RNA sequence: AGACACACAAAAACAAGA
C-alpha cells in the first residue's frame, strides 16, 4: 500500500539544495569612514544603486560592526550561513579610491544621477525601524517608523537629522529595504545573536528584530498559541475545530509548518526574508482554519480586533469571536467550581472575571470602531 | 511527534554566538590625573567624545578603581566578560600626550568644540546617580538624581559641585551614560563585585547599583513575588491566574524568564544594560498578566500604587487590585482562625489587621492622589 | 485541454518607594 497522498506533498521538501550564486564584491578601502559617509549621503538623495546595492550596504554593516574588520566578518556565521544559502564574498582592494563612483564596476543612469553629487549608526537603525511592519506595505510601514522615532527620541536614546523624517525618504528606504535581502538578514542576525554590549544603535536593533518577530505570520502565532495546546498527554486540538472542513485544513497547516521548521532559528522572520515554504502558509490555502483561529484569538487578545481582514473572511471571523467569547465564559465557570473551596472565593473570583471580561469587551469594541474609522479614512482617499 | 511549537521560540535561543568587535583603545599617560582631570572639564563642557568616549571613560574607571594599572585591569574579571562578549582591548603609549586633543585619533565638529578648552570618584559617583532611574526617561531620572544628592550632602559624605547640580549637567550625564555601555557595564561590575574596602565614592557605586536593580524589570519583580510562589510543594500559581487567558501568558513568561536567565549575575540589570532577550520581558506582549501582576503587587505593597501605566491596563489593574484586597483579608481571616488557640489572641490578631489594613488603604489612596497629581502636572506642561 | 481562490493587515520603551 503505496502512500498516495505524499504527492500532494513531495513538491515542498527541497532536500536542501544549492542554486544560489550571488558575486558580492566586498571593499577594502583605508577611507572607510570617508566611502560609507559618501554612501549615505547618495542614498538620502534617493539614488538607486542598484548591482551596487548590496556591496554598498555590507560595507555599512561591516564598518559599524566590526569597525572595517574582514578577517572576522567572513568567518562570521552570517558569512558561513551565506556560504550555505550561495553567496559568494570576494575582496577588492580600492586602497585609493575618494570618489564614491570609483569603486563601482547600463551603469548610464547611475551616474548620470551620481553626477549630482557615528551615521552610519543612524542609518542601520533607521533602516531597522522599517522590520516590523515591512510586510505590511508601505502606509503602517512609514506610520510604525514615525511612531519608533517619536518613542526613541522620547526615551532620549536617538535624536535623528530632521530631514530622515520626510516622507520621500522613508519611502526611499522602504524601497531600498524591500528590493535588497542582505540588509534585512544581516540585520536580523545582528539583533538575534547579539547577547550583551549593546550601545544604542544596536540596541534599536534589537528591539526592531524583536518586535519584527512573525512579522506577517500573525497566522502561525493565532494557530500555535490558539487551537493546538500541550497539555499533560501531549498536543490537544480546539474543540471549535474538531470537524474534518477545518481537520483536513489543519494537516495541511501542520504540514506546512513543519517545512518551515528546518529553516531553523529565522523561521519567525521568514515572510520578512521570503524563506523557502513561506508561500505554504499563506491565508488563502486555509481560508477557514485563519477566521477561526484569527476569532478565537480575537476573543483572547483584545488588541488583536484591529487586524483588517478580506471581506470573505469578516463573518467567519466574528462568528468564531462570539463563539470563542462563550465557551471562555463556560471553562471560566467550570474552573471556578472545580478548583476552588468554598463560596467566598466563588464570588469574589466570579466578581473579578466579570469586571475583566467587560473591560475587555470595552477595549475590543473600541479598537473595533478604531478599525473601522481606519478604514473609513482609507476609502476616502 | 516532533515538537511544533518549538518554532514559537527557536528565534530565542541563540546559543551563545560570538558577534561583537569593538576597537576600545587604552592608553598608557604619565600624566594620568592630568588626562583626567582634561577628560573631567571636557565633559563638564558638553563635549561628546563619540568614538573617544568609550577609550576616556575606561581611563577614568582604570584610573578611580585601579590607580592607572593596566596590568589588573586587563585580567579583571570585567576583561574577560568583555572577552566573550566581544570587546578588543589593546593599549596605546602616548607617554607624551598633555593636551586631550593629542590622544584622539568625522572629527572636525570635536576638534572646534575642543578649541574652546578626587574629582574621578565625584564624576563616576555622579554618573552612577543615574543608574536607578535611567531607563524611565530623563524627567525621573533627574528628580532621583537630585534626591540622591540631597540625601548624599545630608549625610555627610560627599558636597558635589554647585555647577554640576545645572539642569544641563544633569541633561549630559544622563545622555552620556544612556549612550554608552561600557559606562553602565563597569558601574554596576564594581558595585555587584565590591566586598569590602568601599570608601564614600565606591559606597555611593554599591548604592546605585543596589538601587538599580530590577530596574524597567517591575514586571519580574511582581510575577516572581506576586503570583508564582514556592510552597514546600514546589510552585504554586495565584488562583486568580488560573484562566487559560493568563495561563498561556505565565507560560510565555517563564519562556522568557529562562531565556533571561542565561545572563546570569548581570540578570536584574538587563533593561539597564540592553541584554539578549530583554524585548521578551515587554509589557507589550504580556498585558493581561502585567496588569494582574501589577494589581496584585499594589495590593501587597501601598508604595507601588504610584507607578504609572498605560491607560489600556488601568482598569484590569485596579480591577486586580481590589480582588487581591479581598482575597488577602480572606486569607488572613483563614490563617487567624486555623493556627491560633483560645479567642484572646483572634480577637487582638484581628484587631491589629484591620488597623494594618486600613493604614495600608490610607497610605495606598494619598500615594494614588499624588500620582493623579503627578500626571496632572505632566499634562499641563 | 484547462477551468475557483490565494501579499500583508492589530498591539508592543519605561513608569512607585529606598
Amino acid at each position: 500500500g503505496m502512500d498516495l497522498h505524499s504527492l500532494l506533498e513531495l513538491g515542498t521538501k527541497p532536500t536542501a539544495p544549492h542554486v544560489r550564486n550571488k558575486k558580492v564584491i566586498l571593499f577594502d578601502t583605508n577611507h572607510q569612514v570617508s566611502i560609507c559617509n559618501q554612501i549615505i549621503d547618495a542614498i538620502n538623495s534617493g539614488i538607486d544603486l542598484g548591482d551596487l546595492l548590496e556591496g554598498g550596504l555590507l560595507t555599512l554593516c561591516v564598518e559599524h560592526y566590526y569597525n572595517s574588520d574582514k578577517d572576522k566578518f567572513n568567518t562570521s556565521p552570517i558569512a558561513k550561513y551565506l556560504r550555505d544559502a550561495g553567496y559568494e564574498f570576494d575582496v577588492i582592494k580600492n586602497a585609493d579610491a575618494t570618489r564614491f563612483l570609483d569603486v563601482i564596476p547600463h551603469y548610464s543612469p547611475l551616474i548620470l544621477a551620481l553626477k549630482t553629487l557615528g551615521r552610519i549608526g543612524l542609518f542601520l537603525s533607521f533602516c531597522s525601524l522599517f522590520l516590523p511592519k515591512l510586510v505590511v506595505g508601505d502606509r503602517a510601514s512609514i506610520e510604525k517608523a514615525l511612531r519608533q522615532v517619536t518613542v526613541h527620541q522620547e526615551q532620549g536614546i536617538v535624536t535623528y537629522p530632521n530631514h530622515w523624517l520626510t516622507t520621500g525618504h522613508m519611502k526611499v528606504i522602504f524601497g531600498i529595504l524591500r528590493s535588497s535581502f542582505i540588509l534585512k538578514f544581516v540585520l536580523i542576525h545582528q539583533g538575534v545573536n547579539l547577547v550583551t554590549g549593546h550601545d544604542a544603535y544596536d540596541s534599536i536593533i534589537s528591539n526592531s528584530v524583536g518586535q519584527t518577530r512573525f512579522s506577517g505570520l500573525l497566522i502561525v502565532k493565532t494557530v500555535l498559541e490558539f487551537i493546538l495546546q500541550k497539555t499533560d498527554s501531549g498536543v490537544t486540538l480546539h474543540p471549535l475545530v474538531r470537524t474534518s472542513k477545518v481537520k483536513n485544513e489543519v494537516a495541511s497547516f501542520k504540514q506546512a509548518l513543519s517545512n518551515l521548521a528546518r529553516h531553523g532559528e529565522y523561521a519567525p522572520f521568514a515572510r520578512v526574508l521570503n524563506l523557502s515554504g513561506i508561500n505554504n502558509l499563506e491565508h488563502g490555502l486555509y481560508p477557514q482554519l485563519s477566521a477561526i483561529a484569527l476569532g478565537v484569538a480575537t476573543a483572547h487578545g483584545s488588541t488583536l480586533a484591529g487586524v483588517n481582514v478580506g471581506e470573505q473572511y469578516q463573518q467567519l471571523r466574528e462568528a468564531a469571536h462570539d463563539a470563542e467569547v462563550k465557551l471562555q465564559r463556560r471553562h471560566e465557570h467550570q474552573e471556578i467550581q472545580a478548583i476552588a473551596e468554598d463560596d467566598e472565593e466563588r464570588k469574589i473570583l466570579e466578581q473579578f472575571h466579570l469586571q475583566k471580561t467587560e473591560i475587555t469587551h470595552s477595549q475590543t469594541l473600541a479598537v473595533l470602531s478604531q478599525k473601522r474609522e481606519k478604514l473609513a479614512r482609507l476609502a476616502a482617499e
